[PDB]
């Protein structure tokens, strides 16, 4: 793209015409965050790429071309972002990247005051072509979720939910804070503490069952019809924050599909129009023939929600279903915390506004820098204080246990019109 | 004995607290509900510093080790109406392995409380109310038992805490609080089964927790140790009071083990009401 970019700044080729990732001559979209066209290859990097984090909590690739050998980090505060060299020597100008380099405090062009550069400027509706960029994902198009019509206030009835991966039981969780009658919640999970966690917080209603790979139709049928079923696939291969990345459909895709499995199971037949409702839970830093072989066995296009609208960590995931109004905007209760030094204990001040959790230590307390305390961490998420502390486990293993976890508010917010369906307490 | 001050002229305790540990003392003011000018706390292992200015909020001024501070420190952070403290009794406690001695370490640390009580003692002819507080195990020697009566030029009171809690936690308590000899009551607030201080889902074979058939807890028909909560709901404590920051559990639990017994703390402490003044 060096000579194309050469034709565009002699006045010869529009930007807008050309492929700034990699210079493409099939441009089909616009570039969301910068002015130039956008390639379909481009966009399914973009979407495998953009929200993929390095162990230093900066961005794995850069910004712009969702590649790059040698990257530019961001000195700003809570930015993460990073720009090739390259990148810099096309918008910015030659050995801009170089010069760079030495600007000790240096902000990045979507931190930059200014906000506006000779080839290079900033769109103005860039939070809004995000979130329009999803639902821009039409290529995986599919029919609109089926409406059940709801059942009136003295016919409803308790909640029963198969919660398979079900790790601390943050499902039950919400829904007790929704105050929905549960009539029982079927839980199957392998890791111990999290049996152990549930067991404590939810006073032995969770009927805890064993591997999800042992539970057979016949044990679906006969622990009586389910309301809904949620899971979510393991998330620890598949992000990369975890160091040991042997692969990403190795264990995790497998199991995804147990899931697939339990649902056909738990599903009523054609012709039982009773209400049923089923989530799935995944994260944005994923493959995109991943992502669509979920879409496609799933038969639903995804939604993405990022727990920063209501809480105070960076916590995008997708999330698969057909509980109504899942498209609906989030809405953060004063009870949510959107600031990270309201979830801190005192005597700590936070320079973070956010945790990014998918400067490694966030917290500046005298004058020294620390780890968020697992019971801040739980404030973080919007676990109810002092959750996770039940039985004699290290600290590395309970501040795992809590990261893998759902956004509490997050949750709230898609389970919420459940209320509409089921019995209140 | 002290006579007491009338109730309108009542005004906030001032506390020296050496060893302090967790601020089991501090805490026990508050839950007695007694106003606390000040709390100047002397303690060295980090764990219970941070334990303690989380329980309570930044209000504790924080001093290194005992042996650093001087009579005029003492002087300098005005006068102090209440001095407690109980010397390190993991060396003097069988428990430990490791007994290399008895009289090392602990014994040197006693004088240090010794010293600044008589540091904090008012004056003679000033009859201002003045009251202290030492605490100490009963395996210990006589000679040593002796040395300490000698030097405290008092009696010691032996409390068992299983009358109040369910522990067996039998303790020496020096001092000259009104009311250290009178039988403890136990309110019905306090737990004197183990089992009312399990989680739910646990069945405890004991009813009290020796602690001055290793793992006291069948669960799901195996043998476990007591979990770090119920520790500190068998001593008192307040419903996870000691997860504050980021530490191992065999740490945590040493930690809670130390501790005063709260209810015993309580018991002591509470005739403290009729001198000083009231939240
Ligand atoms: N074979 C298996 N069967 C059931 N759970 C499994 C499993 N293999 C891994 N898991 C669990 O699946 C979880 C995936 S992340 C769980 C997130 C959950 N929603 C929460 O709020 O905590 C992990 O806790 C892991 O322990
Ligand atoms: N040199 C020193 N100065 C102050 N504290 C010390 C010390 N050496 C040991 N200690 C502390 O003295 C304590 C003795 S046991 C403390 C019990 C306390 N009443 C409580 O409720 O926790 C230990 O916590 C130990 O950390
Ligand atoms: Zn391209
Ligand atoms: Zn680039
Ligand atoms: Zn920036």
């Amino acid at each position: 793209r060096e000579r194309l970019v050469y034709e565009v700044r002699q006045k010869c080729r529009n930007i807008e015409d050309i492929c700034i990732s990699c210079g493409s001559l099939n441009v089909t979209l616009e570039h969301p965050l910068f002015v130039g066209g956008m390639c379909q290859n481009c966009k399914n990097c973009f979407l495998e790429c953009a929200y993929q984090y390095d162990d230093d909590g900066y961005q794995s690739y850069c910004t712009i071309c969702c590649g790059g050998r040698e990257v530019l980090m961001c000195g700003n505060n809570n930015c993460c972002r990073c720009f090739c060299v390259e990148c810099v020597d096309l918008l910015v100008g030659p050995g801009a990247a170089q010069a760079a380099i030495k600007e000790d405090p240096w902000n990045c062009y979507m931190c930059g005051h200014k906000g506006t550069y000779g080839l290079l400027r900033r769109r103005e509706d860039w939070p809004s072509r995000l979130q329009m960029f999803f639902a821009n994902n039409h290529d995986q198009e599919f029919d609109p979720p089926k409406v059940y019509p709801p059942v009136p206030a003295e016919k409803r009835k308790p909640i029963r939910v198969l919660s398979l991966f079900d790790g601390i039981a943050t499902g039950l969780l919400v829904l007790k804070d929704l105050g929905i009658q549960v009539d029982r919640y079927i839980a199957s999970e392998v890791c111990e503490d999290s049996i152990t966690v549930g067991m404590v917080r939810h006073q032995g209603k969770i009927m805890y069952v064993g591997d999800v790979r042992s539970v057979t139709q016949k044990h679906i049928q006969e622990w009586g019809p389910f309301d809904l079923v949620i899971g979510g696939s393991p998330c620890n291969d598949l992000s990369i924050v975890n160091p040991a990345r042997k692969g990403l459909y190795e264990g995790t895709g497998r199991l995804f599909f147990e899931f697939y499995r339990l649902l056909h199971d738990a599903r009523p037949k054609e012709g039982d129009d009773r209400p049923f409702f089923w989530l799935f839970e995944n994260v944005v830093a994923m493959g995109v023939s991943d992502k669509r072989d979920i879409s496609r066995f799933l038969e639903s296009n995804p939604v993405m929600i990022d727990a920063k609208e209501v809480s105070a960590a960076h916590r995008a995931r997708y999330f698969w279903g057909n509980l109504p109004g899942m498209n609906r905007p989030l809405a953060s209760t004063v009870n949510d915390k959107l600031e990270l030094q309201e979830c801190l204990e005192h005597g700590r001040i936070a320079k973070f506004s956010k945790v990014r959790t998918i400067q490694h230590f966030p917290v500046f307390m005298n004058e020294k820098e620390d780890i968020l305390w697992c019971t801040e961490m739980e404030r973080v998420f919007g676990f109810p204080v002092h959750y996770t502390d039940v039985s004699n486990m290290s600290r590395l293993a309970r501040q795992r246990l809590l990261g893998r976890s759902w956004s509490v508010p997050v949750i709230r917010h898609l389970f919420a019109p459940l209320k509409e369906y089921f019995a209140c307490v």
